[PDB]
């Protein structure tokens, strides 16, 4: 799966509760964290 620190096509591709969002030119879509001990 997308680690919570790759680029993605969309926060479901992430593993995890991990989250993706684009720059403010929505581009560049790197996945994030969300939260391991409380989604």
């Amino acid at each position: 799966c997308i680690q919570r620190h790759r680029s993605c096509r969309k926060s479901s591709e992430c593993c995890g509760c991990s989250v993706c969002q684009c720059n403010l030119f929505g581009q560049n879509c790197q996945c994030k964290s969300g939260g391991l001990i409380a989604c």
